[PDB]
């Protein structure tokens, strides 16, 4: 009866979040040990969104420029005792430690891959759900003023991967924001200007996934004797606004669960592009690029 | 137009995991109380037709082990062992420090909360589902996921509203309210059951085309309008829930300016058919998201 929109859960980066005032600005951060990360743009003036001169702002800043408050759980008071910028992102000094500091990396997430997000306003986490960064670098998440410096991550193990902080919504409902490395997803700007996006494609990866988790739930009536290649899929990919496919043991495993080739399904793809014929896929009438091989192995295992 | 969960630490802090004797599963532990379903308690012999009266006659409290996992580890004492419906209720020695300000209420169908689903009484992952007209929720769990808890939080209450106990014949799911109740009057024991056929939720469906209408999408807006009375009344025949309008629903006919009656009147239209055209990329009814979260998402 098909996949549910699993994130992981969000008690490791609760105790992580806090509210960063500065100026007029007021926003979430991320602590982890004695750091504080949150989007630099709560430097700016209000007047100044539009082209902001952000090593203007941090030179005109001190370490009693800017507030920070844990809300949640335990609470602490937090002295901001160092200041630097990290391309699109503070980096606050405070002169305690997080004692809730989870294990952590910061690694940038690719296209495709899914990844958790905690939406925080105040400093105060209100929801959770799971998004896929799309191949034109923004995801469809729900975001709504006030929720800058929330975090996407992801957990393998003991270790929380921290892919995402939230910066912008652009003018379709799409979002978007900056990797821990300071780059923004897209190489957008963080300033309130116009830009435009290049167009989504599907994942094609992630197709065949949802794909395989049809023929494991019985629903195989796309499947049929004959195959595309990777590298004629690919080809066809180019001038369809699909992705590249690269395969990964995860599909090598669902290829092998089922019996049905990752060729099958390209073959597949191609034909389920044009239209269904007017029969559904796990309650679709469309393609599904919004799961992973690793979730479907995951979920239906 | 996204499906979120409440943040589930308050939930990840009284999870736990209930052994009796070779069966494993996951319990919630709230100040000296441990539920779990039952069915620990049901060796595989007995699985096809469970004797639970007789099968709890033969627990001591020994044959209880309750641990905790995650956070502060500990193991508590079975000191109790009582039997509520379905659930199984234990007394521990310790009460649990971190026991939110909590509630016990059933959902009714149509309603969402969030799923935390653990195994082995540790935490793996979130979702939200919504209660089907045919008291199922299409979840997504695997063996070693019963015990795992439905909830949803009123500002800093959690109300604790589900607790799971077994897939069905689909792909489909469904567990006990914490009264000790099973939805759907399902048993807890392995014989195919049959779900009822599900239907519609009406109230989500209004609330979906009132984000469609606040999102750009009002083509299937008519000035003409149905009853409450008449619909429902429909819907007993065509497969649809019986509409009870609410404050949230109100606030979706009040900004959107359009009247219930008229979205009550499409959806007997695009119950048919959808005269080909789309609604938020959308061919058919989506009834799984409430007017708390159209309330909430686009405010
Ligand atoms: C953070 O708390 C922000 C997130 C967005 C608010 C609504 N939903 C969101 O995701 N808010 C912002 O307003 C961001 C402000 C800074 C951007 C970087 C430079 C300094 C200002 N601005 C926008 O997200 C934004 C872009 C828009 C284009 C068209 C209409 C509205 C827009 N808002
Ligand atoms: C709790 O740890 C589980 C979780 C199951 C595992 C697979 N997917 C789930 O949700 N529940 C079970 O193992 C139950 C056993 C209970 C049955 C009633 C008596 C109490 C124990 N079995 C099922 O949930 C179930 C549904 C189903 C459909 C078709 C064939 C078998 C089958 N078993």
């Amino acid at each position: 009866s098909g996949l549910v929109k699993m994130s992981h859960p969000s008690g490791d980066v609760e105790a992580c979040m806090v509210q960063v005032t500065c100026g007029s600005m007021t926003l979430n951060g991320l602590w982890l040990d004695n750091t504080v990360w949150c989007p630099r743009h709560v430097m700016c003036p209000a007047d100044q969104l539009s082209d902001p001169n952000y090593d203007a702002l941090l030179i005109s800043m001190t370490n009693h420029s800017f507030s920070v408050q844990k809300h949640i759980g335990a609470p602490a008071n937090l002295r901001v005792v160092g200041h630097a910028m990290q391309g699109t992102l503070l980096k606050l000094t405070v002169d305690v430690a997080n004692p809730s500091t989870p294990a952590y990396t910061f690694t940038t997430v690719k296209p495709g891959a899914a990844f958790s997000v905690l939406a925080c306003y105040n400093g105060r986490p209100t929801g959770t759900f799971t998004v896929v960064m799309r191949p034109n670098y923004t995801i469809k998440g729900s975001f709504l003023c006030g929720s800058c410096g929330s975090v996407g991550y992801t957990k393998e193990g003991s270790v929380i991967n921290f892919c995402y902080m939230h910066q912008m919504e652009l003018a379709n409902g799409t979002h978007t924001g900056s990797a821990f490395d300071g780059t923004m997803y897209g190489a957008f700007m963080d300033k309130q200007v116009h830009q435009v996006q290049l167009t989504d494609k599907y994942c094609s990866v992630n197709v065949v996934a949802w794909l395989y988790a049809a023929i494991l739930n019985g629903c195989a009536w796309f499947v049929k004797p004959n195959r595309t290649s990777v590298v004629s899929f690919n080809e066809w990919a180019l001038a369809n606004q699909f992705t590249e496919f690269v395969g990964t043991q995860s599909v090598d495993m669902l290829a092998v669960k089922t019996g049905v080739a990752i060729e099958q399904l390209l073959y597949a793809i191609q034909q389920l592009y044009t239209g269904f014929q007017g029969k559904q896929i796990l309650g679709s009438t469309m393609l599904e690029d919004e799961f992973t091989p690793e979730d479907v192995n995951m979920q239906i295992m």
